[PDB]
């Protein structure tokens, strides 16, 4: 039973380092591609395993690749926390691990080190899995937070909340998930000097991001809510719910920092890869603290983190 | 209001300098490549059943595990991420209690959880609590360990008991005061035979016991092993187990040991360099490297049988 499950892995991540109880690294490879190692992981407990767009799997993948991407290092190695309810189908596990392994290949990431447990059932929810990964940063890349000053632009890489929407359309039963390795879009970014800051936006969408951006500087930010680039049928889930795109995970966007005089050639460079094309300036970095929303008339009002939990296992 | 909540009890109980960021922790490689050409590089998760036994719990474990894994190796743990699985409807006061032996557990050792990760699942959706670690650490240039390396003649060494986790948590689970878990980190263990040339492999024995430790030994190098059934040290309490259950201390999962193979004219060095830490005091000899292929375990007379691989889930 263990080992059975324990050689899917074997086989299908199959790459030198995999072949005792850790990876081992080259150092040496990784100090001559930057002076700093970025390193990201998360857990993955999204409810239905398949979904129009993706699946756990790739999610895996592309969740902790992004976390890494963002910082400007390109993901190399990754390891592979499995939790299983015991009486899975083994059709299931596979397509996940195919996915799994495909998505990591097709991004030349290696996946290095792993691990198995088996739950009875009950015990767990089909299969969780935790990824953690990481990459060196090149030293002359210094995207963050705390350097954003007053009249630095905000954009955002495409549609908001197109992940959680699919979500929640499928498990309340009333739209394609984004998920995607978003390292070939960043890299178009690396070049262009007025790149400041730059985030996925995840748990707690854009309305996160944008109020970790103003803590991290101690600058207000400005949001125009016209701005908001939002596909029809996301709309939907919002005339439907009330919910806020805004707050909404997304598996595939940026939201991006830059510097005034640098937003149209940033956007030029989003325009032109295919992940990619629904990029928007969305708002501005000002003096005055705190996020607020431009609505109609042009009045500012302070956009609040969401009171209420949201739906369980969106990803 | 509680995923803000849940947040604010690992910024406040992991702080430190790498944790105040954003997507990602951002280490100094400078610093790892002057400690070690090579970074080990290990994860594990746990999903033990009970979260508190004697001598332990889930939180104190998923450090010793993962920084076990990186320091068998040679490595100095440094770095630690750290990913929660909840139950919704958990109780606080078990979480704080697992976050507190963590942080502590994690202190004591010098290790900086240096990023993390949480989530949420309804009730029924998870068993109270789940947490994978990834961990990390710089390998000294001249530390080559590793049983690929192993030749006839080699001795095979234990570090201490065998089998205190897993009878432990057997116990606790099917109902037999005397068991206590071995739970612990092995770094500064590991340390004192950092500097000695004769060390050749080195492993933590966690799921599969030694007996498991001893088959990935046998295939590594192209090897038999020989295990001497009297030489093995199981603390009474293990073998009232044994007595009661007929299984094979060998098997049972350990949170606190080292299976190691030095060459045999390091062999009395080693023992009295592992007899002189805490960790440490039990150790003892307890087989060969050999010609002949395969796992033998000797018993009455000396007569040698294979040893075959065989368990209650979640023991970790």
């Amino acid at each position: 039973m263990q080992q059975l499950i324990n050689s899917l892995f074997m086989e299908a991540f199959a790459n030198p380092w995999l072949a005792e109880d850790q990876a081992r690294l080259d150092l040496a490879q990784l100090v001559a591609e930057g002076d700093r190692l970025a390193f990201s992981t998360d857990s993955y407990v999204i409810d239905p395993l398949f979904f129009p767009g993706g699946n756990i799997g790739k999610l895996a993948i592309c969740g902790t690749a992004n976390d890494v991407a963002v910082s400007g290092a390109i993901p190399r190695y990754l390891s592979c926390g499995f939790i299983l309810e015991e009486g899975l189908p083994m059709e299931t596990l596979k397509a996940v691990v195919t996915s799994m392994a495909e998505t990591a290949r097709t991004a030349g990431i290696a996946i290095v080190t792993g691990d198995t447990k088996v739950v009875q059932r009950g015990a767990a929810d089909k299969l969780f899995i935790n990824t953690a990964g990481m990459g060196a940063i090149p030293t002359n890349i210094h995207w963050g937070a705390q350097t954003l000053t007053a009249g630095d632009i905000l954009l955002v890489s495409g549609t908001l909340g197109d992940h959680g929407a699919t979500i929640l359309n499928l498990r309340e039963q009333l739209l394609v998930s984004d998920c995607a390795v978003l390292t070939p879009l960043i890299q178009t970014l690396r070049d262009i000097p007025g790149v400041k800051a730059l985030r996925d936006a995840t748990r707690g969408g854009v309305n996160a991001v944008v109020h970790e951006f103003a803590a991290a500087c101690g600058c207000g930010i400005e949001i125009s809510e016209s701005a908001l680039p939002v596909k029809p049928a996301v709309r939907g889930v919002c005339e439907l719910l009330g919910l806020d795109a805004l707050n909404f995970a997304n598996e595939g966007k940026l939201v991006i920092a830059v510097e005034r005089n640098a937003a149209e050639q940033v956007l030029a460079a989003l325009h032109s890869h295919p992940l990619g094309k629904d990029a928007a300036l969305i708002g501005e970095v000002v003096e005055r603290k705190g996020v607020r929303l431009a609505g109609l008339y042009g009045v500012k009002r302070t956009l609040d983190l969401p009171h209420a939990e949201p739906l369980p296992r969106i990803c």
